Formats: structure tokens, C-alpha cells, sequence
């Protein structure tokens, strides 16, 4: 099942959309100079885009650490965005009651994997009507992402991308089973599937560029809608090498007939 | 370090406390029925006992599954509980807004594990001044409950109870790690740590629970927690098991 | 079902045998002082007691590591340790050749965890004829255990132990399931059931660390303890007899 | 570090080789029938190609499971097939006692997954001054592989092949976490290293295998390892044209500084 994102066709059979941007938004003029260059690096090589940030870090490792603009001021970021560069975007809401505000402005909604079991967000975000990425937990695994999406079903909301991040592995690691993917696909009705790399390798000893490189071209390998990832995380300037390559081999893999 | 809850001492060197009762409210009078069961057992073992029941479920297992009575009549039932056993009561909360008045009747409010990291819940929580149960979410290691415990002490609240779940184990299935108990203990000031071993298990039998509680209470621990007369026969084995480790001091040096 | 080993009897519910000694063999003076100390601390105390060891390292860092005295000068010091205790005795093997002569002599033959597949190894053994402890391997389930078990059986050997030394945990890491001990009673026929504590813990082991996690097993109701190790291990067995014999005399439900 | 097993080079930066063939030897004129289709494939696609059998199941489902045609008889299938088709062969050794014979006519010797930590083997295996087949142990973190990879350099061999399988993920399921792969070049002196796609799904079917093999070849690997019957036999072609194409493309490309 594609969902179209404005002119953006999502799917797993499509060209793979990049979600790409930074972790917390701090002002708009930072945040229009990185949207910028995130345009004019995936414009020229093709790819679709959407922007991505959070208006609130809701997690953060101390009640005294900065954490971002808040709604008000992100939403006027986000249609300043939207207007500049006629792009979709992606933001995450951690309460019920945000969820409307926010889907008045932002195309794409996202439930953050912590809160993928808080039924009355589940119910808010579905019923803004707004395509909806679930993040899948660390600690859920493939075959129980269907539990999730039939809550979203029962709420009346079907357009859905899961977005894996990695599976707890021992204590403070993460592993991704590139197995999962197709597991999603079988049993969540083929909805788009994309891979964040960024969150999947925090726990590694380094968000080395090698490192996220290789993981990204495995994950893309298995035939995905779209690869997420934030930037300063990988270094801004390396994002059109970067992107050269996942280009390459997705373009190859969706070449190439199902079977 | 030690927690007073009314008359209750909770502590690690001290008798266990048992946690139980239902999972949603529904009415007063299906609540005291129930309650009044486990009051009976514990007082006839002379457990001391803590009354546990959600008035607003926000992780529920359908999106339609009762939610409870809501928060202005679970406080009712809740202070009527209170009043006809004389016994101390705990909730879950997941809105910032709601633990004020949650306060000030339940003697402890619960963090849900999935709420764990967020941040102005762990402070609306703090700011109660209630004693805070912490229930420690199945990805996170027993060394990162610091963080959490830092969090509560930052925001002025130092009432904290630990409550292990276990530990995702590959997929789907859960473990207990039953040295978690005590890097918990040693990083995080000696805290009370409660064991909720019905969690650890939906993922695995009367028997199962009866082997992996013992297990849990054989490090010595402040509490046995229980999520949704056998009961009678259960609590004994535990009681015997934490009155043998309870009476022996700790290792010495 | 109960195994007879010499005078002691081994068995899920009768009182626990403490399996130790050394890693491995270096000379008979330092194995019969070393010996002497576990006699001497299990009389005092009241526990049945196999003595421990490795005649041959065959997992060594270096291949210039030292590999202990090898199969016949081994086996000369266990001739010595059973003659000068009057206790029984159990050794690894690692190669089918290996089972007849070290059965001649050691009452006890282990199947190292990393061997537990070894098809003509687990043959061999069986065919021995010797009371087999069968090592758990930390990739195995405990569901899985029934099939190593099915082909002793076939191999004509039903004399086995089931030895738990913890499952893998991530990268470099064992997590110790309490519920493995029960799912192994349950689907092995009730077999002994052992718990070697010291490899469970190789990748954290603290004397505190070593005490909960003993006592936590334990707490399962097993037929035995299986370690290396001011005076910590009488202080540590004087604590886990004490749960043993509780647990012990309460009745299976 | 490159290898070269007769006219093949092996190695991370190589076009991928297959090493393929079947669980154990049974028959001569099977064994002779089942290669000649992988080489007639793998001739056809242009892929180097390894020959695998054992000749000595030592863990088997059932005691008295078939183990195979044994030493003797084995070592005379594999000299047929190398002498009909004129390519490498592969198999694995048990036992220190017969690394030696089983070298004399193999191209490649493998160490057991579960025997990976046996000195006396790794030793005798060594001293053969044969190619080696690593087989991670899915107990085995990927940072430990150097430590098996120094027990062989101080025996005096060098010719060392890594083979992931995966990794233990809770009970009875297996993932192959694919940072491995990378940890296990900057950490053994970039020794080839090869996937056994096969073993990493015994837990868990071909869209499957083809999904992990290619995420895995993604990573700029030597070779994929494999069985068929594993794999259905006559599907070969296929899969190998999809493996094939990402390998060129991937190989194709420079290595990012
Ligand atoms: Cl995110
Ligand atoms: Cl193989
Ligand atoms: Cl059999
Ligand atoms: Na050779």
C-alpha cells in the first residue's frame, strides 16, 4: 500500500523518500539553513523529502537540559518551512491534546516508540486523519507491530508508516534483524516500512559514518520506502556522499522484480 | 533506606509488603469485595498489604477496553477504601495534571514503565511529595534506574520505590535478571525495590510464578507486586522464604 | 527421579549437593589441600560433597598457555583424592577416546557446554555406562535440553544431570532464567538439576554477586550447586543450606 | 588481505565467491549431479565458485542419523569432483587426527562453529598450513573473533576466512546484526570475510534468505556461503543474478574514505 505525501509517492515498491533533518528545533534561522541544504542536496539527486524535527526533547537526562523551541514557536518554524520550500514535514507529539495543533501544520505525525502503548495518543493521533510513522519499540518485535497498526484501524486511520529503529539486545545495545522488515511487510498489509539508522546505532561506539553507511545499505537492500535520519548523528557536509549511495543501491534494488 | 507508608515500614531489611488488588476500578462495591479478600489473607499471615487498582488506564489492550471509573470516583473509592480497611492504596497516573489530586488521597502514586523517561511527568510526580513507585521499563538495565532515581532527587522527591519487570529476551519473551535486584540497590542508594513478577511472566502458570517470586525474594527485597485458596498458599511459601533471609544479616565486609 | 552416587543421593527434592573443587589440575598437593578445605567446611556443615576438576584446559587463551597434567597423571590424582576422602568425583571430557579411562576412575563425567552437539562425544559417554552431567550450553533453550536427554537415552544412559550455567545475553553477557529450571524438570522427566553459579556469573563475579544468585536458583528447589568458589565459602554455604532446607520441607504444589 | 585458493582471488574489495553445495556427502553420482548444476549456473552468472559437503556429520538430529560417507570415501568424492569440474572444495574437520588427510585434498578446511574454541584443533588445523573457514559461534561476539584469529596466527597460519552465522537473540531465534561484519575487518586485519546465509536462518524460506543475503552483501563482503537441497536447487539461478547484481554494485564502488 503506497500514501501519497503531496506530490511524494511512499511505498515499498517506490524510489525510497529520505526523512531527514535534526534532532530538536533551537530557532528558525538554524532550522531553515539546514532545511536548505537538505533541499538543494536531495533536489539535485533526486530523491523526495520530507523535514523532520522535534519542537520538545519530552525525554531528556536532566529536568535542567535544553529542550527546543515548544509548540507555538515550532509550529510557526514548520509552516515557515513548508512555505519556503514547499516540502512536506515530519514532527513527533508526546500528549493527546497536541495532536490536532500539530496536524494542522504538519504532514506526517509521529508516534514516539515509548509511547506506542498510550492508547489515548494512539486514538488523538488517529483521529486527526493525518498520516501517522510509528516508531516500533526497542523492546517489540516485528510480528506484534500488527497489534499497533489495528488500533489505528479500529480508530479509522490507515495510513501508516512503521519505522524501525533497532531491537534491544543484552543490556545498552541494539540490534537490527533485517529479517524484521519483510516481517512487517507480511503482516501489517505491505504499508510503507523505513529505516531509522540513526536512532538504530546510538548505543555504538563510534555513530561512525562507516558504520551508518553499512547499516543503511543493508536496511535498504530488503526493499524499503524510505531510510530517517538526523544530522549536526551524521555530519551535515557528508550527506551527499552519503545519500550518492543509498541512491545507488535503491535504485538497483527496486529495479529489480519482486519474487 | 527506609520508606514509612502509614504504619507500613518498607525497606529492604525489612517483612515484605505485598502489592495487589485489580486492574481497573469499576465500582465501589466490586472494588471492596475484591480488596476485602486480600485484606483477609494478609491479616491472617500477618503480611502488611497495600491496595493497588488503575482509575484511568492509559495503556490499555484495546482501544475501546474500559479505561476505570475515572479520576473524581476512583478517589471516591479510593478514600473508602482507606477508611473501611485502614490500609494504604496505590495508582498509576500518566498525566502531569492529575497527580495533585491523586495525592491526596493514594498514599503512593506509580510511574508506568512506558513514562519512565518522560520528564514532566517524573516532575509533576516529584512534586506530589508522595512516595513514587518507579516501575522499571523491560529495555532499560538495572544501572540506568540511576537516572531516573537523579530526576525524582533534582525535582525534590526522594520517596522512591524500584520495581523490577524483567528484561526483554530476544523477542517477545521476557527474563528476570536476578542480579538487577542488587546493582539497583548498590547504584541507587539502597532504595526499596519491589519485585512486580505477574508482568515478568505474561509472556511465559501458578507454579512459574510461585519458582520466579521465591527466586526474586531469595536476594532480599521490600516487596512482592502483583498485577490481574490459592492465594493463601502462595503468600506462605513467600512469607517463610522472607522471614528465613529477612532474620539473616547481610554478608559481611 | 533420584541418582545414587555412592552414599549420596541426588535428586530435585532431596537435600542439595555441592558440586566443587578447581578449575583445573596442577599437582596433588595443591588439589588434596584444596580438596581438604571444601571436606573439611561440607562435614561441618552437613552437605553432601563431589569434588571438582579439570584434568586437560582445552579452551586456553594461548596456545602456549599452560594446559594442566593431562589424562593419566590426572587421573592418578583423582585415584588419590577418592582414596584419601572416600568422596566421588567428576571430571570434563572433551573426546570420545577419553570417556572409557576417566569412567574407570571419576564417578561423575561432564559434557562440556560447548560439546553438548557433539553427537559421538554424548555416544561415548553414554556407553560408559558413568552418572553424565550434562552442561547447559548458553545458546541452548531450556526446551531443548529434552533432546540431548532423548539421545542418552537411546544410547542406553539415563543416569544424567542437567547442569544451568545461564544463557546469552547480548554480546559478552549471561542472564541466569529462574524458569529454565522448572520448563527443564518438567519436559526432562525430573532429572537432577544442578546449577553451576560460577560460569553463570564469568561476564560480570563478586562474592555478593555469587550469594543472591545461588540462593535465587536455589530457591527453585534443585538437586545441587556447582561452583570454584575471611572465610567465604563456609559463610556462603552456612546461607544456602539454611534456604535449602527450607525449601525442601515445604511440599511440591 | 586477499586469499587465493588456486585461480580464485578471495577477499572484501573480489567480486563475491559462492561457496556451495550440500549438508553431507551420500553418493558419488548425487554429489557429482548436485555440483554440476551450481557450476553450470555460477559458469553461466561468471561467480567463482567453492564446492561444500561434509563428509563427517558430528552434530547430528538423531544418534544414529546418517554422519556420512566418512574420511576415506569422502576425500575420493571430493578428488572426482575436483578432477571433473576443476574447482576448490570445502569441508569441515571434528577432530585434530584429521586435519592433516582432509587438507592434503581439500582447497579449504572449516572449523566447526562449536569446536572454535578447542585448541588442540585450532592448532592441528593451523599447522596444516591450509585455507581456513572461521565459523563465528552465534555465543561469540564479532569483537572476539581476533582472539581465535591470534591462537591461529601464533600456530604460524594467516590464510584465515571469517563466517558469520549470526547471533544468539533470546531462546531458539538467531540475528545477524550486520555492524559485525565491520567490526570483524577492523579488527582482524581485514581477513576476508564470507556470510552463511544458510545457518542464519535455521530458527526462523527463500524470500527470506534472498532479503538477509543481500542485506548482508550490502556490506561489502567476500562471499555468501550456502546449501541447497536450504535453498531449493533449481531457484539458483535466480537468486544468484539478484545477489550478483547488488555485489557489482556495491564492489563497483570505491570504498568511502
Ligand atoms: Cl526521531
Ligand atoms: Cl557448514
Ligand atoms: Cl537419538
Ligand atoms: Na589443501
Amino acid at each position: 500500500m503506497d500514501i501519497k505525501i503531496n506530490d511524494i509517492t511512499l511505498g515499498n515498491n517506490s524510489p525510497f523518500v529520505l526523512f531527514g533533518g535534526i534532532n530538536v528545533l533551537e530557532s528558525l534561522d538554524s532550522t531553515l539553513q539546514t532545511c536548505a541544504h537538505y533541499v538543494e542536496v536531495t533536489r539535485k539527486l533526486g530523491i523526495p523529502y520530507i523535514f523532520k524535527a522535534s519542537f520538545d526533547k519530552a525525554n531528556r537526562s536532566s529536568i535542567h537540559s535544553y529542550r527546543g523551541v515548544g509548540l507555538e514557536e515550532g509550529l510557526k518554524i514548520f509552516e515557515k518551512v513548508k512555505a519556503e520550500f514547499g516540502i512536506p514535514v515530519i514532527t513527533d507529539v508526546h500528549e493527546p491534546h497536541q495532536c490536532q495543533p500539530v496536524a494542522e501544520v504538519c504532514d506526517v505525525i509521529q508516534l514516539p516508540a515509548f509511547l506506542a502503548k498510550q492508547t489515548d495518543l494512539v486514538v488523538a493521533m488517529a483521529k486527526t486523519g493525518n498520516v501517522v510513522n510509528i516508531k516500533k519499540p526497542q523492546f517489540l518485535s516485528p510480528s506484534q507491530m500488527k497489534n499497533i497498526v489495528e488500533k489505528f484501524h479500529e480508530a479509522g486511520n490507515g495510513k501508516l508508516i512503521l519505522c524501525e529503529r533497532g531491537s534491544s539486545f543484552g543490556y545498552d545495545n541494539l540490534v537490527v534483524d533485517m529479517l524484521g522488515f519483510g516481517v512487517m511487510k507480511q503482516t501489517c498489509g505491505n504499508l510503507p516500512v523505513i529505516f531509522d539508522v540513526t536512532h538504530s546505532l546510538q548505543t555504538r561506539d563510534a555513530g561512525r559514518r562507516a558504520q551508518a553507511l553499512d547499516l543503511a545499505l543493508a536496511g535498504m537492500a530488503t526493499r524499503l520506502a524510505g531510510l530517517f535520519l538526523e544530522s549536526h548523528a551524521l555530519p551535515l557536509h557528508l550527506l551527499e556522499d552519503f545519500l550518492i549511495r543509498i541512491k545507488a543501491l535503491d535504485d538497483l534494488i527496486k529495479s529489480q522484480p519482486i519474487l
